[PDB]
């Protein structure tokens, strides 16, 4: 009876296997836009993706992630509100089984259709599992997806959707730029949170992107042929894979922008 998206094991029941679910500085949260606070003390964000090197695409039972070499720093993310160099190690998305929802932040409480996660973590605490014990282990670069026009640089990663169909099934993934699936503008709103997936830890950085990039509902339906599910198991489609907005207490954004 693992944590999933179910009727019986979702985003409400998890607390009772991680409790910190209840804790203080929780994720997604809803974006007041009209209460984040602009901070001029922001510096511009750094995002050094030229030498990114991408390995390998898993789906893991909850999403997929696409996973880089982070054994050196190559693909970084510094500056905004972080200090130091923080890795990409994979990026992976959470979508809705309708264009209506998906996404996991929220803004003035619209839903987007879904919601691309770049995972960064800090190169001070040495690797990834030691990082995300620590209050400022993580950077995690939020990016909405909207339906409308494709993104061409997403379309490597939809067509290889149907190489890992099942859960813990993985395949090569290499020489994928993750530059291709960035907006125009970094503007950004910035707080501290969580994972948004157990364990739920209190580790992570908020950078959520301003302005959302644009797929065809032809790759957000090729998201929804998902499987939740090992090959062989009843077919569950991978579809609502989002945490809902968490109470905000006593945390405040901070905008990049005016
Ligand atoms: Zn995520």
């Amino acid at each position: 009876h693992h944590w999933g998206y179910g009727k019986h094991n979702g985003p409400e029941h998890w607390h009772k296997d991680f409790p910190i679910a209840k804790g203080e500085r929780q994720s997604p949260v809803d974006i007041d836009t009209h209460t984040a606070k602009y901070d001029p003390s922001l510096k511009p964000l750094s995002v050094s993706y030229d030498q990114a090197t991408s390995l390998r695409i898993l789906n893991n039972g909850h999403a997929f992630n696409v996973e880089f070499d982070d054994s050196q720093d190559k693909a970084v993310l510094k500056g905004g509100p972080l200090d130091g160099t923080y890795r990409l190690i994979q990026f992976h998305f959470h979508w809705g089984s309708l264009d209506g929802q998906g996404s996991e932040h929220t803004v003035d409480k619209k839903k987007y259709a879904a919601e691309l996660h770049l995972v960064h973590w800090n190169t001070k605490y040495g690797d990834f599992g030691k990082a995300v014990q620590q209050p400022d282990g993580l950077a995690i670069l939020g990016i909405f997806l909207k339906v409308g026009s494709a993104k061409p640089g997403l379309q490597k990663v939809v067509d290889v959707l149907d190489s890992i169909k099942t859960k813990g099934k993985s395949a090569d993934f290499t020489n994928f730029d993750p530059r291709g699936l960035l907006p125009e503008s970094l503007d950004y709103w910035t707080y501290p949170g969580s994972l948004t997936t157990p364990p739920l830890l209190e580790c992570v950085t908020w950078i959520v992107l301003k302005e959302p990039i644009s797929v065809s509902s032809e790759q957000v339906l090729k998201f929804r042929k998902l499987n939740f599910n090992g090959e062989g198991e009843p077919e569950e489609l991978m579809v609502d894979n989002w945490r809902p907005a968490q109470p905000l207490k006593n945390r405040q954004i901070k905008a990049s922008f005016k």
